[PDB]
């Protein structure tokens, strides 16, 4: 069974996040490294400064988050497909038990999706505290001499897309919590 | 139900906007940053000047507008698909109530699409007042010394595509308003 | 209904134009701006000279022309699909009236396609009078000092593809006129 | 009807030519202009020399030849599809006449394909007499001073692919001639 | 027959590995060679240093591992499809023998997949002992004079993706071992 | 009819070769020319040296070999499809004759595939005797003065992929020979 409160909004928002990531990664974040430049004559300063200030790109983090969020759905879909194959073999009490075992698996999958979203949000907070990208950064990593100034490619557009993605992720978290609560309420109402 | 006055023209114009954006983004706006050049020896001036004068690219704004306009249609489609799944479960008074609840949802979706289009048009006006791109821009953002001249890649072609997109968006707004009015008239004629 | 004189040749020639544009845009016109070079030390001269001599690329104009020519077909197809949906609703005098109203819509769509093709041909004539691209151009746009010489990337190949596209467009115009005349003759023969 | 002598071999060889062109154009001919270099300090010499020695690229000529060869097949397919639509309308003496009119159209399409292949082969001979690309070319086109030496990107690989394409085209011409002769023989044997 | 313990988790984890590799190879490892730079004026030092420190790219090794792991599944699928074709020919004792022969083939395919995964993990350990990429490397390969410092493009992101892939591969190995043990237990329980 | 000994292994190994070539060509061999560099100030030395040492790229040779190996299968498939069309026309002694004529065609196709594979292997041996790519090459082709040193992009990775492809091709040759022998044995056993 499915609930219109949680499933439809989750699917549409997840599709929206996919479309936003597809738009952003190809064009906005494409030249994140090539356009990265520092005011220095020291060879190798640009690469080490980019690695220091961008350990992992925003689009890569978003793609990993989307994949990890998607994995429970793939797992439950494959499991139900195998169960229906077993049912088709049987055709060529127990069914109630199968449906019962299916129920908790879906609940656990929803909980795991919520946990994955929260973990990725916390990782994003740890790696990039400020939601807004800055135009100039100060670099002191070896072999850059003293401190040099480096310039990010597209701070404002990246900030806008970051705000969009963060708002979508937060709405997803809230909707997952609400869906879990509504599932609990429905289970209580059954009894 | 559907109305030939609003639905068909909306769909064809939305497809036309998709095709125009696909044509424009790949070629016209591809070198918007790489070809951006300023008359200065100061490192980092090009990137900061591009960020100042182009906080978000036109094609990215158009893609976001198209996605946001599309989201209500995806929501209503998913909701009706879930409702038909519930109907198929029932098969294996109330229907009139379901259709009634469906009606206002579609009306609200149309209103939300109109609001999204208007909001994106206003955002475009705020960010880029002039409809026509200019060949030369004056830059005074740090660390550019005093004021430097910078040159846009394809001002005229970008202006032409901007005019096309703006005309399409305005026609979409007018058609949405007309469709809402015609829906009100039809509802009144029913009673 | 359809006529073999106009519909089949129109469709095959339109597909041929699509294939030719796909071949040309990817390779021939890809480096139209990057390979554009002027004999000067003035920064920004290349971009302003390219914008002056190429306000809009040939491939972009051809793509816009193809899209605008295609839009009436999409409109009529969506409208007939909606009408067949209404017919299926009816199944679950008037039909002759529906077919009659369908007839003039198709005629007007053909006329609009012819007008669009003629308008795009006239625009091409206005923007690029000479059918053949030239190897060297003279530039005096600010900030280029005095007059400088600039060199086009692939004049001869672009000329060949321009001749192909122009011949196809002219044949399309002639075939549209002939189809309109034959439709008039058939309508007269009916009475 | 179809003949195994001509149709199957023609289709498989045409598919082989498509695959060979797809392999060649993406990689072999991709850097034909960017890697083109001349031993001179004169700006604009590279572009004019490339245009002089390569008026149209080999891959573009092959693609145009394939498209033009394909067009008669598309025309006859669309025409027979329209005729079958007319037959389906009739269902909801004359048929023998329709088949007879179909026969000469297919024969003329085959003749046109043969003529197109021969014309493209002659054009290739006129533009590039030598089948083998040369490593060094001598350039005297304005504004190149006196005569300069220019270097082609991949002479040997381009020569190999040119030999492959030319052999395929010649085999296609021979097979088309043989198919026409066999059609004449079969028509005579019918009487 | 299939087991839910091994098959579903294996398939979902293999799909997850495909998605992770698709995300990583296009963007993270794209500029692995172009961005590779060494602090020297000696021509050819960059290429030889990259070849010495990166004999084969991580993404290429992962793709080869995925292909080799996939090959047994393709082999068994093609073999069962041929067997079902033979069964369909028969339709137009022995079946038990066919199923028995099928069983050991699937077991051997699982064992081969486990061996391939272990071999690729050992190869990865041999080529890249440290799981984490380093920012700076020391090069002494001819013709680089003495020892030069070279800088890797994206050490931290590559390290993160390497950890992800290694964890997925190890989980796959453990799951394959568990599936083999469970198959042995089920075979014993049958007797 | 089909044989499980030859057909299934041939198909799976051919698919494996396709996947390996797809992995290799896009990334490994992409910068084979752009990254090619020689220690000289002579313009044009890089291009002529690359042409001398790499007359045709490894990936292009592998793609041509795969296409040529595939062509007999396409020919026999098209021929049997035409024969089944003739059979369907007949439906709307002789069949045994058709099957007999089909048999030798498939045998000849297998022999031609084996010959093509052997010929391409011999061509690879002639063009590149050493299986392993070398880091440094010595160039004396005009206009390079005296002898210069040039550096290959990715010698080790290219060597690994070359070994993979050569092993696959040799296994294909052996399997083709074995399939021919088994076909002869089966034909003898029939009598």
């Amino acid at each position: 069974h499915s609930t219109a409160i949680g499933g439809v909004w989750l699917s549409v928002i997840f599709i929206f996040r996919i479309m936003v990531l597809v738009v952003a990664a190809e064009s906005v974040w494409g030249d994140e490294k090539s356009s990265f430049i520092c005011n220095t004559l020291q060879p190798g300063c640009n690469s080490v400064c980019y690695d220091q200030f961008f350990p992992i790109s925003h689009v890569r983090l978003w793609s990993l988050q989307l994949i990890l969020v998607s994995t429970p759905a793939l797992l439950v879909a494959m499991h139900v497909a195998h169960q229906q194959h077993i049912e088709k073999k049987m055709l060529r009490r127990h069914k109630v038990h199968i449906s019962g075992t299916l129920w908790w698996t879906y609940v656990i999958s929803v909980v795991f999706r919520l946990l994955f979203e929260a973990v990725f949000m916390y990782v994003f907070y740890l790696l990039y505290p400020g939601y807004a990208m800055v135009r100039l950064v100060k670099c002191d990593v070896y072999p850059c001499p003293n401190t040099v100034d480096c310039f990010v490619s597209r701070p404002t557009e990246k900030t806008v897309f970051t705000v969009f993605m963060l708002a979508a992720s937060g709405i997803c978290i809230i909707l997952n919590v609400a869906e879990v609560v509504y599932l609990i309420i429905r289970a209580c109402a059954r009894r």
